[PDB]
Protein backbone atom coordinates (compact mmCIF):
# COMPACT_ATOMS: atom_id res chain seq x y z
CA UNK A 1 0.00 0.00 0.00
CA UNK A 2 1.06 3.85 -0.30
CA UNK A 3 1.72 5.68 2.54
CA UNK A 4 -1.21 7.41 3.80
CA UNK A 5 -1.08 10.38 6.21
CA UNK A 6 -3.18 11.57 8.84
CA UNK A 7 -3.00 15.67 9.60
CA UNK A 8 -2.34 16.26 13.05
CA UNK A 9 -5.33 19.26 12.82
CA UNK A 10 -2.10 21.51 12.52
CA UNK A 11 -0.50 23.04 9.78
CA UNK A 12 2.70 23.61 11.54
CA UNK A 13 3.18 20.22 12.92
CA UNK A 14 2.13 18.53 9.80
CA UNK A 15 4.64 20.61 8.00
CA UNK A 16 7.44 19.23 10.54
CA UNK A 17 6.07 15.59 9.97
CA UNK A 18 6.18 15.83 6.00
CA UNK A 19 1.64 15.93 5.94
CA UNK A 20 0.99 14.07 9.19
CA UNK A 21 1.81 10.94 10.64
CA UNK A 22 2.45 7.93 8.45
CA UNK A 23 0.54 5.00 8.12
CA UNK A 24 3.13 1.83 8.43
CA UNK A 25 4.79 3.46 10.57
CA UNK A 26 5.24 4.02 15.02
CA UNK A 27 4.88 7.57 15.99
CA UNK A 28 6.22 7.94 19.43
CA UNK A 29 5.54 11.04 21.17
CA UNK A 30 7.04 12.06 24.50
CA UNK A 31 7.31 14.50 26.99
CA UNK A 32 6.73 15.44 30.59
CA UNK A 33 3.18 14.92 32.54
CA UNK A 34 0.96 17.86 30.75
CA UNK A 35 3.21 18.47 27.42
CA UNK A 36 -0.38 17.38 25.12
CA UNK A 37 0.68 14.14 23.82
CA UNK A 38 -2.89 12.71 25.36
CA UNK A 39 -4.75 15.65 23.33
CA UNK A 40 -2.73 14.72 19.89
CA UNK A 41 -3.86 11.18 20.47
CA UNK A 42 -8.01 12.70 20.37
CA UNK A 43 -7.09 14.85 17.78
CA UNK A 44 -5.48 12.21 15.68
CA UNK A 45 -8.33 9.94 16.43
CA UNK A 46 -11.24 12.73 14.72
CA UNK A 47 -8.42 13.90 12.01
CA UNK A 48 -8.26 10.30 10.98
CA UNK A 49 -12.18 10.46 10.08
CA UNK A 50 -12.23 13.23 8.17
CA UNK A 51 -11.57 12.68 3.92
CA UNK A 52 -7.99 12.53 2.28
CA UNK A 53 -9.29 16.55 0.97
CA UNK A 54 -9.24 17.76 4.86
CA UNK A 55 -6.34 15.18 5.31
CA UNK A 56 -7.92 11.82 6.88
CA UNK A 57 -8.23 8.62 5.74
CA UNK A 58 -11.91 7.64 6.15
CA UNK A 59 -10.10 5.42 8.81
CA UNK A 60 -11.22 3.86 12.44
CA UNK A 61 -9.43 3.77 15.12
CA UNK A 62 -8.61 1.46 17.90
CA UNK A 63 -7.25 3.22 21.51
CA UNK A 64 -5.52 1.40 24.20
CA UNK A 65 -5.76 3.33 27.04
CA UNK A 66 -3.94 2.26 30.14
CA UNK A 67 -4.37 5.50 32.25
CA UNK A 68 -8.20 6.31 32.06
CA UNK A 69 -7.34 9.54 30.03
CA UNK A 70 -9.58 8.90 26.75
CA UNK A 71 -12.00 11.45 27.33
CA UNK A 72 -15.50 10.49 24.65
CA UNK A 73 -17.06 14.51 25.98
CA UNK A 74 -13.69 15.95 24.92
CA UNK A 75 -13.59 13.57 21.28
CA UNK A 76 -17.33 15.17 20.63
CA UNK A 77 -15.87 18.78 21.04
CA UNK A 78 -13.30 17.96 18.67
CA UNK A 79 -15.44 16.43 16.14
CA UNK A 80 -18.11 18.92 16.35
CA UNK A 81 -15.50 21.86 15.87
CA UNK A 82 -14.15 19.69 12.85
CA UNK A 83 -17.18 19.27 11.30
CA UNK A 84 -17.99 15.99 11.85
CA UNK A 85 -21.23 14.11 13.20
CA UNK A 86 -19.65 13.45 16.90
CA UNK A 87 -21.88 10.03 17.92
CA UNK A 88 -20.26 8.72 14.15
CA UNK A 89 -16.62 9.76 15.19
CA UNK A 90 -16.92 8.03 18.33
CA UNK A 91 -18.75 4.65 16.98
CA UNK A 92 -15.27 4.65 14.69
CA UNK A 93 -13.26 4.83 17.71
CA UNK A 94 -12.66 0.97 19.25
CA UNK A 95 -12.13 1.55 22.91
CA UNK A 96 -10.05 -0.78 25.52
CA UNK A 97 -8.40 -0.51 29.13
CA UNK A 98 -5.26 -2.27 29.67
CA UNK A 99 -5.39 -3.41 33.00
CA UNK A 100 -1.63 -4.24 33.53
CA UNK A 101 1.57 -4.49 30.71
CA UNK A 102 0.32 -8.38 30.06
CA UNK A 103 -3.64 -7.65 29.19
CA UNK A 104 -1.97 -4.56 27.27
CA UNK A 105 0.24 -6.80 25.03
CA UNK A 106 -2.90 -9.33 24.31
CA UNK A 107 -5.04 -6.51 23.49
CA UNK A 108 -2.56 -5.78 20.76
CA UNK A 109 -3.22 -9.11 19.47
CA UNK A 110 -7.05 -8.84 19.93
CA UNK A 111 -7.04 -5.72 17.86
CA UNK A 112 -5.68 -7.74 15.13
CA UNK A 113 -8.90 -9.47 15.12
CA UNK A 114 -10.86 -6.54 14.20
CA UNK A 115 -8.50 -4.96 11.97
CA UNK A 116 -9.07 -8.24 9.64
CA UNK A 117 -12.75 -8.10 9.75
CA UNK A 118 -12.67 -3.85 8.80
CA UNK A 119 -10.27 -4.45 6.41
CA UNK A 120 -11.93 -4.47 3.33
CA UNK A 121 -14.96 -2.19 4.90
CA UNK A 122 -15.16 1.33 3.71
CA UNK A 123 -13.93 2.13 7.49
CA UNK A 124 -10.90 0.32 7.86
CA UNK A 125 -8.67 0.74 10.58
CA UNK A 126 -5.96 3.53 9.99
CA UNK A 127 -4.91 4.95 13.41
CA UNK A 128 -4.12 2.30 16.55
CA UNK A 129 -3.39 4.16 19.57
CA UNK A 130 -1.67 2.99 22.76
CA UNK A 131 -1.49 5.87 25.28
CA UNK A 132 0.29 5.35 27.76
CA UNK A 133 2.43 2.65 26.00
CA UNK A 134 5.10 2.51 28.81
CA UNK A 135 3.71 3.58 32.18
CA UNK A 136 2.26 -0.50 33.14
CA UNK A 137 5.92 -1.70 31.73
CA UNK A 138 7.78 1.08 34.15
CA UNK A 139 5.94 0.51 37.27
CA UNK A 140 5.83 -3.29 36.96
CA UNK A 141 9.62 -3.73 36.03
CA UNK A 142 10.74 -1.31 38.48
CA UNK A 143 14.52 -2.91 39.55
CA UNK A 144 14.13 -5.47 36.57
CA UNK A 145 15.33 -2.95 33.89
CA UNK A 146 17.02 -5.91 31.19
CA UNK A 147 13.14 -8.17 31.85
CA UNK A 148 11.11 -5.02 31.09
CA UNK A 149 13.29 -3.85 27.82
CA UNK A 150 12.81 -7.66 26.63
CA UNK A 151 8.39 -7.35 27.05
CA UNK A 152 9.01 -3.93 25.71
CA UNK A 153 11.24 -5.29 22.51
CA UNK A 154 8.20 -8.27 21.85
CA UNK A 155 5.29 -5.29 22.36
CA UNK A 156 6.53 -2.80 19.77
CA UNK A 157 7.44 -5.60 17.14
CA UNK A 158 3.56 -6.81 17.57
CA UNK A 159 2.57 -2.92 16.92
CA UNK A 160 5.79 -2.72 14.38
CA UNK A 161 3.94 -6.03 12.67
CA UNK A 162 0.27 -4.35 12.05
CA UNK A 163 1.49 -1.36 10.89
CA UNK A 164 2.90 -2.27 7.92
CA UNK A 165 0.53 -5.68 7.57
CA UNK A 166 -2.51 -3.92 7.76
CA UNK A 167 -1.29 -0.30 6.54
CA UNK A 168 -1.91 1.44 9.89
CA UNK A 169 -0.64 4.48 11.70
CA UNK A 170 0.55 3.42 14.85
CA UNK A 171 0.34 6.44 17.50
CA UNK A 172 2.01 5.73 21.12
CA UNK A 173 2.91 8.13 23.82
CA UNK A 174 5.24 8.07 26.42
CA UNK A 175 5.77 10.02 29.41
CA UNK A 176 9.70 11.29 29.98
CA UNK A 177 10.47 13.62 32.72
CA UNK A 178 12.79 14.21 35.49
CA UNK A 179 16.02 11.64 35.31
CA UNK A 180 13.42 9.83 32.74
CA UNK A 181 14.07 8.29 29.56
CA UNK A 182 15.30 5.43 27.52
CA UNK A 183 12.30 6.98 25.86
CA UNK A 184 11.68 4.23 23.57
CA UNK A 185 15.77 4.35 21.81
CA UNK A 186 15.44 3.87 18.41
CA UNK A 187 12.03 1.01 18.00
CA UNK A 188 9.78 3.48 16.73
CA UNK A 189 9.52 4.78 13.39
CA UNK A 190 9.23 8.24 14.36
CA UNK A 191 10.50 10.20 17.69
CA UNK A 192 8.73 13.23 18.39
CA UNK A 193 9.32 15.08 21.48
CA UNK A 194 6.58 17.64 22.69
CA UNK A 195 6.76 20.46 25.62
CA UNK A 196 4.80 23.21 26.89
CA UNK A 197 6.30 26.79 26.00
CA UNK A 198 5.59 30.18 26.97
CA UNK A 199 1.65 31.01 27.25
CA UNK A 200 0.60 27.78 26.69
CA UNK A 201 1.95 27.27 23.57
CA UNK A 202 3.22 23.79 22.74
CA UNK A 203 6.37 22.98 20.35
CA UNK A 204 7.24 19.83 19.00
CA UNK A 205 10.44 19.00 17.45
CA UNK A 206 11.71 15.41 15.56
CA UNK A 207 14.43 13.22 17.91
CA UNK A 208 16.76 11.67 14.95
CA UNK A 209 12.87 23.12 12.77
CA UNK A 210 10.15 22.86 15.65
CA UNK A 211 6.58 22.88 14.90
CA UNK A 212 4.13 24.98 17.59
CA UNK A 213 0.18 24.80 18.56
CA UNK A 214 -1.79 25.18 20.99
CA UNK A 215 -4.97 22.90 22.49
CA UNK A 216 -8.13 24.15 21.41
CA UNK A 217 -11.61 23.10 20.69
CA UNK A 218 -10.71 22.02 17.53
CA UNK A 219 -7.95 19.57 19.08
CA UNK A 220 -4.99 21.46 18.42
CA UNK A 221 -4.27 23.90 15.86
CA UNK A 222 -1.80 26.76 14.74
O1 LIG B 1 -13.86 -4.23 20.96
C1 LIG B 1 -12.50 -4.17 21.02
C2 LIG B 1 -11.84 -2.99 21.23
C3 LIG B 1 -10.43 -2.94 21.27
C4 LIG B 1 -9.71 -1.74 21.46
C5 LIG B 1 -8.35 -1.74 21.47
C6 LIG B 1 -7.64 -2.91 21.31
C7 LIG B 1 -8.29 -4.09 21.13
C8 LIG B 1 -9.70 -4.15 21.10
C9 LIG B 1 -10.41 -5.35 20.89
C10 LIG B 1 -11.78 -5.36 20.85
O2 LIG B 1 -12.48 -6.51 20.63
Amino acid sequence: ATIGRISTGSKSLDKLLGGGIETQAITEVFGEFGSGKTQLAHTLAVMVQLPPEEGGLNGSVMWIDTENTFRPERIREIAQNRGLDPDEVLKHIAYARAFNSNHQMLLVQQAEDMIKELLNTDRPVKLLIVDSLTSHFRSEYIGALAERQQKLAKHLADLHRLANLYDIAVFVTNQVQANGGHILAHSATLRVYLRKGKGGKRIARLIDGEAVFSITEKGIED
